[PDB]
């Protein structure tokens, strides 16, 4: 897996017939290489009608996920393992070749506690049996790791990376998120660093989910530790600010983070690569 | 209020008479001219105990609160005043200058959905009643933004400004904290310039409530804009380094944040207070 | 004398007949404000040419040049009077605004020793009965800081400030280059910030010569500082990549600095532009 | 080598008794690893008595030179052969380990005219001749890249690793300075990414020659490189803090760079020490 990826929420939060297209055609439109399309009620994605599209427009994909509630790994790993072989199946029938995100748990899981050694123990349990669905079928199996609101499992890079070592199977990957990394890094490139060889995807995303090149993230040092490190995986926009109002609660997000979608898709992606281009990535 | 200052969480949390002793103290070793003195448990505090302290140490005070959620202005402000009347008698009697913090909310405050008007409306009449009781005894009010994880009301600098120009008092001051910057500001220094008018207190935090200086906070744009505006306040350096892990819940960390508080206290004073020669912050 | 500008240097330095018209032509075609037009062999400028392309195309113009080393006003003050003096003519002709630049020496001026009591004698008494001729033209007159390789007289934005002050002339304003600040300024921002009374022009050019927004200036600090101390000047873009080989030993260039020139203007003058607007720098 | 460094600069220029002593008690009384000296005229430094020094402190060493005119390389290859040899001499009659700095030419060499193919021919042939003898007396050779000013050769980390490829000798490294790189790398870490292979020793020095830390180097992006490419070598900070008026002219300095050696060495040191912690540069 390698080039530049958009995510599917610059269009749609939806995975519908129409919605899968207008997301699909926009990311061809801007010359990606990898839409991430995300799997939020896996009855409802028709994975023939996604493979169409995908072949029509000649794009690639990888599909994300966050655990919804009743299958977070860290309390029930049967849920989580039953819940990702699902999601794996209809990736692998989209044509995707990965699936990845928060595949450990939910964006609002908090024990009020640090994490337990029982806890790590059912995740590796848990993301070990579905990584090896995932071989099964070919796909490669990705963890993403966010900030201390979100989850208290997996925060900073060591963490995932301590992860991804104690399964041992060579198709999960790190992928981290600047957005993230923001908070959690002590110096943002040092979450690279530490990654390095498990690398395989980032989110690059502004400090406030806005445009990249218009905020905190200090994105000469993540450019300058992707190259140092050999980075060959999918760099892909992540931006809230085609989420309506509703979408509030959900992504903990209570004001507009940009002008609108259309300004940091012709900016933000523009942006990653013309600093792509400084820092010879993928050369 | 003008000086350097540091929160009493590097010594402790609890407010005993031998806690205060200890951060009093420790806050005079490190030559600060402000500790900031959290109000936790307003029935338990020795007010007239502190005073004393402070003024054997020649130390000045400020008091920091979170709302309790019973009493949180956007839904209860009725409760909100007269929980923060009681904290603000308490500054006043251990000498305390102003009652600054989350004091409109509470920092694990969520609705789902954006701000509404009649919360704004509610926030503005309980701070405007508070704020003039603080100005009876003498004390300023402040408003501490935070990001969007902790509380949906009060996020950018812009936010805390045109709630202070609705209240209209005239001894309301803005109160920023790098660590929410980092999150809420298009650019930190924004933060500061749209508050040039009355941010008057700065949490000096770094990006992972470790070690100023070692992470990912813009301090050369922070500091340029502080001096800029002519920043006439206090400068309190705010660290997780001394909490340990039963308060993990609390504060929502779940990963030590730096080798111990003697380091940051050590380091991050010190760049501090070289940042702050280099930019002339003042004079 | 507010907005974006463009140096004429990104078309040619030459200015016959038909090199003012692309360079004007490429200017307007671009959205600036401003053209920086240089002065260099003065008796081959047909000024009514010029006036007329300007008004024809809604332009408005500054002038620079570098003095020749028999007019250095360090040395040679009367010298420097007649030549500048001359300058103002033909740049009051043009219907420019402004005469600016290393107008108080050379770019290669060098006396072994740091700079003398009767060195800045001749500077002020030179400036001072040029800038009195500018004022009955109608013209502004600037004075650029540049680095200590080129110049040992006015490297830094103070310098420049106390040359000011010690004239006494209200028509001349401080200029500033974020090439030369990156090595000058302890801290970028701290040139702009004690510059803020006399600041009214800006060189932004990146750290190479380059593109802006692809090198080592850090323009947040650069666009904080602009923002903070409401800066009201010219934003004029200075970059290498047009010049030609014949160029290196009158630039102290031996390699190129980019890809090309329309790649500079193309990405540079964008991102000059989303910056100015991310600080909301002209209101 | 591998290690923290720091210039003997910093102390004295000249290389008698109690200058070689002051330096030599200097550096061992800031713990470091290495100390930087300056070969500059040869036959009064006494070699039995710096040997000496340098044990009984356990401080190790390099060597530092310009050429002077009468001997660059680029068009008196025999004649820089001699002046190299007969430095290598004396470094290795010190117990230094190495010859590096400005060993191809001189730091106010210039033709007027981009590097030519002959002048390579020339550097190449006589760095070949030294580092050869270099080797036969147990020592690395080094070739520190210079700013556009300086020097027309070698200026980027590329052009550096270009000249050792063709050289194709075992005990040549790279060698950087930030002073330098701030200006000549297109993105400061992307010198550092580029001379991967063979950098072996970092000038670290402010952007204003001053104190690393209080200036314009992206340090987290230099030590981020640092750390991601793994690096193995010395550390040495670069600084003009104690350089006397009188030496103006010799590195183009017309005024105070920092406020005393005292100064420069406390924080820049500390700054170096906990930037190589964060990012565990060592391991
Ligand atoms: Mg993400
Ligand atoms: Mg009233
Ligand atoms: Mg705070
Ligand atoms: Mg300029
Ligand atoms: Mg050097």
């Amino acid at each position: 897996m390698q080039g530049f990826g958009v995510h599917a929420m610059m269009w749609s939060l939806n995975w519908d017939h129409e919605s899968a297209r207008r997301a699909i055609a926009g990311a061809a439109d801007y010359g990606q290489d990898f839409i991430e399309i995300p799997l939020v009620d896996l009855p409802s994605v028709d994975t023939a009608h996604t493979r169409a599209l995908l072949e029509k427009y000649g794009l690639r994909a990888a599909c994300s996920l966050v655990l919804p509630e009743p299958a977070w790994a860290s309390v029930r790993p049967e849920a989580a393992v039953a819940h990702l072989n699902a999601a794996l199946d209809k990736a692998a029938e989209m044509g995707a070749e990965a699936l990845t995100g928060v595949t450990y748990g939910g964006t609002s899981e908090r024990t009020g506690f640090p994490p337990t050694q029982a806890e790590y123990d059912n995740l590796t349990r848990a993301l070990s049996q579905s990584a090896g669905h995932a071989k099964t079928l070919g796909l490669q199996f990705g963890i993403e790791a966010v900030n201390r609101y979100e989850n208290h499992l997996v925060n900073s890079a060591e963490q995932a990376v301590a992860l991804v070592e104690r399964i041992g199977a060579d198709n999960i990957f790190v992928h981290l998120d600047t957005f993230h990394m923001n908070m959690e890094e002590k110096g943002i490139a040092n979450g690279i660093i530490a990654a390095h060889d498990y690398l395989k995807y980032m989110h690059m995303s502004e400090s406030d989910r806005g445009t990249p090149g218009f905020g905190n993230v200090a994105w000469d040092a993540v450019f300058a530790a992707l190259a140092a490190i050999g980075f060959k995986g999918v760099l892909t926009l992540e931006s809230f600010a085609a989420m309506p109002e509703e979408m509030a609660g959900a992504i903990s997000t209570w004001r507009p983070v940009a002008s609108g979608a259309d300004e940091v898709l012709d900016k933000g992606l523009a942006f990653l690569r013309d600093k792509a281009s400084q820092y010879r990535i993928f050369g």
